């Protein structure tokens, strides 16, 4: 995964897821379952184992990392640009899609693709979360809770796409 | 608890249970729840934290105890002697009741009693399972697998009330 | 018544214690040488105080302690609340009755009675008697010896459950 | 167409380778011286093979190795199955089509796709072709270059995914 | 015055011581028985012485000591020294009066102050009266019980801190 | 202190201061011187040586404690109550003033007193730092930034005197 | 550085130187411133851281090191002769002036410079200090003080050109 | 051987065877011787030484290998195939008989066999036993015992020659 | 035983021885037876268981020991006298014969017997050892073989009853 | 011785011485023887062885203690008193001389002498050398090199009765 | 040287030777111277320183080595044959002398000579001695000392040469 341990992881585990069955396986037997997813849820348980865890975290998939203060998602970015990834909020999950073009060896002719899902553990609110790209093609989620802290409350809003400090 | 641890431990956781719611819671946030329980189942997621786991385990009450050839189960007895003790399989529980008198300190009158019921993590097969009685008063739960292993299959059958190895 | 018565038983307490120383320381016383021785016681017053022884006591069915500040009447409650526990002195003696529903393991449903009777001396005062739960888990029915001056009076009353521990 | 063519692319491859030485060585051749120168280439064949360168280439999106005892495309697969590809030779180039449902995070649900053409030199023995996946996880389509000496044509042909690893 | 016165315171011482034982031882014484018681013482013387218771016482704002050897009023001094205070014996009580300074934290600047009476029982010799500071920083004003024999005679005088410690 | 280491311490160382011288020384040689205080501031250087430183922391006097997040003042609290005390800002200084009078041994009279200031550590805000009172007489020092960091803009305004969390 | 631880370283531381511022730055915040240178011175413181320281140490520069009996300074003398180098006292510190010519690779001209300044520890003495020059360009300093020690008074007096022990 | 270781071985040682011688030787011385062988035985022882042883183990021969459930026998086989080998009970040993040829270098003619027999220990029940082959040629005994233990009053019946699980 | 251881111880075882048956047983089953013784021887084887051885060684009964050069036997001896005890050789054995009469508590009469016999380890010679006697009533067996060594061909001859070395 | 160682020682040785023878022885054987011584021486050678040487040282007798710098030599001094031990010069040794009465218990009468002889080892310088008398009777050597060092080239002059600083 | 130581050585130482111176130177110073030678011686111282021683040882030379029971001399034996070495004794010495002519390289015209003398510690026994000479030239020396032990009586006699065990 890387982160851390514990604690966170756990948380991671938771997130993861629871549912158981798954567980349950593982565990054993047981029974049973449950529980769912839804978102609230997340749961766880633990675990480890599954695968898935491982895938988640790292393986392929890619990577998970859980702290209390954020919840940080690495990728296994084989070339990917930065502006054929997109960056939205869908039921408690941060969605990614794209579509790149590459040049190789012996004349091949490459359309790549995925299409992303990735819950956040109790502790992270949803609705706070931002998740930004570096060059590499590397998405690493740096969602401004302002410091640490708890909020399970969310549901979902729209995410900037950002360009990234990870 | 013891036993061991793983694997089981986880099973355990797984059982334990888851538911878721618880878881959720732990766990946180888320949601839811759931599953339950029934048996069978059981489961788962794982945790732990719760408590419940613790208790289981132990614590008080009484203590639990797992392994993969069987689930043991060791009592907090303040004395019971061994006939004041029962047993039986009722809903992948073995049951316990019991109602005894004791002698004290600057003249009391006592009367003491429990009705205990307990799941085991599903590797244990409840048909096959036995529950034997010590002298302390205290139950442990050595129940004839031949040897080791799996059996989740179970629904309810009597079982002897037999003093015990352990 | 018471014273013586017381013784026885107381023886137981012584026887342990026885040584011587113791016683012686305490017472013172021485021684022787021778070688040786034885123881011682015483018545018135017583021584018871111491507690140481108681312790041881405890022993088982307790344990029980009573010293030179208070006395006492220690029993083994761990699986009961002191609110399942209503406490009246009759006859001279202090009556205990306790009647709990089951409590959860993740497997199943546990639960105990009694119906207590303990003799407290010519020493206590009782219309100073309060209900708590100890350190150990233990309900301790307690109406003090607040000075190590000897015999204040014993007497029947009713007593609902103020938490006293302690 | 192969061859021349182839160359351119291849250139690539040549450148780167350139140186020469380577071429030378191878181739051887020488140287111158012057310073310085340148380378160378061749036509015829070429060359491729060587592988280284491839490686380287990878470078892203894959890694290319293709030595004197087998000709090779590699592709980063540790996403996918061999089986949610399906590999063909047209225009005296391989075309491996890959489409694969979400797998499961303990988190949420994650997909890839690609569609994919690689030239094979004209020292490949296209009727041999196979589908395998790699100990890195990559799929290795490939026509064994058995023996060292220089250049088996290439043509078209469709492959159904038999596993081949190896 | 012284014586017775014382015582018243012482017571215281014583218361516691017272037991017783111681017373016883011481014284020886024884114781018672018764139961109780118281315591014782014585015157015259016284025782014182023883120390131981014282220791324891201490209771615171003191701690006292004072044995078979020595009759003493330990104060707790640690945030001064013995030559901020000033001792004298009045109404066959003795009257130790602290004022002092700030004393530096690289932070800041922090003092105290006290109006202090303790009687010295009956027992002291109250011409041999000498002002000290302890090992645990504590000003220690001593008329010396040389001997383990009975009632040397309380009387008022003023006294300039010349260092006792012992 | 304690807191932691770283880173813181350184821171704390620065805060503390420175011047140178012182330174120168120690240283030588040379130269020288220076430078111063003022406040702004703070520074430185370283240283150791010185013392012062020691003181601061601891020683006294009193303790210091010091994180990221806040810096915590803990006091060698002999008793003063809660109402004797009073908290205030003073040049980049917690103020804080008391007057208390206790029975003793064989028949005294107290005074006590007190007056401390204490500096912050520049990460800590002064303008926001609220500073409480625990039953003990100890001031322990929690007081909001939101959450963790930097703000060294900092001059005075009113604390809030209110009963302690810690 | 070386040387040586212590012590020386521381011383170284111282020285170283212171112023613051420076320281302041480393621291822181604060314041311032311162113181211166012168010387013286030285112063311281311490531281470481620055560058310076470384540068110182060480660176470139060059190195240094630090002991109680002496201050050791070693340089990173890509080649100049002993001719080349110089030593006096300015200011608290051991002044060193060059210029060399070499031949190199595919027809350069060179010439290599360097001013440095070394500051001494407290502990040393700038007026017994002597510096001294070894074949490879590598100035290292033992400077008598006639055994190890303290002493601080010192002002400027010219050193003796000398090739080195070290 | 390887198984373980106890217990077984021881057984094984036983088986071885024882014878013784041887044883013785061884041883020584012483014685013786024885015883033886038968079977049965065985036984033882132881032883160683021888040778034887050784050878047986192992040587060539080959190797064996203890546990308490079953002895198992893992064979040097240079290459005979799965069937050239046989499997039978003689005089508590497991019996084996083989003749296999073979392409080598610079033009060789080979022919190649064994006739083996291994003893159980007196845990083993040798009418309970069976014995299978793996692809490499080599023979792995895992024989049921239904699970674990003792069976000692055994004597010869024929095994099924099987392809093996190890 | 011682001784050584080787070687031886073887030886020782050887010785021881064877035887075878023882052885067978232890061884078981077877067868057877043886052878033886013778010786020679011884042878072885170884064882252881057984117881023887223881026884041887030781126881008683007593004790064995052993090493290569010799074989060392000591007792538990209760009060026997160095002129109750008798050392010969008989049928590759250590033999030994005791009466004694002992006071003790409110008034009893006491008589106290013991036939020993003792097997050497295989590289031990018979006709070559020696057996002595220490001031507890401990027979400690130093025999030369006039360093260490082999000789196995022993039958009896008569030893030399000796007060001992160890 | 112480010182130282070386160187020284040685020285020582040387010283021583040577021769041878013484150586030778121682130685063986051868041869022778121477130477021586012377111185120178010383040577040486150585040685131781021786014684021586023782013684030386120581022784016685009393003690010794080496360092480079200095040698030391304490000694095992019921009690003489400062006024009543010599100090000189003799052989590359350091003489001293003792005549004291004291009283004890149920009516005694004491004279109480030594004279002792000390050699230096041969780092020590014994012109140099000065030996110093403390409150207990203790004699500690600390003898002016100046510093640390060599000087072997000693025979007599007379060395100060000095109250010590160790 | 070887051986061884112781012882041986011482021884060686021683031986050585012584012477112174030577021684012285160484030583130183011183012174111276022685012583021577011778022988014885030885012786031684012681130483160383020377140278020578150386050478011784050784140276050239060649080697020592030292036990309690022989000491042992291992030479560095470039080529000499066994017929070519002598061995006898002179002055508690072990003698050797040798002359040897050998090819080599791009046309060489070679002597080769050596005359040793070796003492032995005090424990070892010089008449009782003998030394023997391996295939690779390397004289070992083992000298019958029976067994082991202590013979310092020694003085000269003729070992034979004898071809060696070690």
């Amino acid at each position: 995964m890387d982160v851390t341990i514990q604690h966170p992881w756990f948380k991671r585990t938771l997130g993861p897821f629871y549912p158981s069955r798954l567980f349950d396986q593982f565990f054993g037997e047981g029974l049973f379952e449950y529980d769912l997813l839804p978102f609230l849820s997340s749961t766880i348980s633990p675990y480890y184992r599954q695968s898935l865890f491982r895938t988640v975290l790292d393986s392929g998939i890619s990577e998970v990392r859980s702290d209390r203060d954020k919840f940080v998602i690495f990728l296994d970015v084989k070339h990917f640009s930065p502006e054929d990834l997109t960056v939205k909020v869908q039921d408690d999950f941060v969605e990614i899609h794209g579509k790149h073009n590459e040049r190789q060896d012996d004349h091949g002719y490459i359309s790549r693709e995925f299409h992303r899902r990735y819950r956040l553990p109790s502790n992270v609110d949803q609705s706070a979360l931002s998740c930004s790209l570096s060059a590499d093609g590397m998405l690493t989620f740096c969602g401004p809770k302002i410091q640490t802290g708890l909020d399970a409350t969310h549901a979902e809003r729209a995410i900037p796409v950002s360009r990234e400090e990870k």
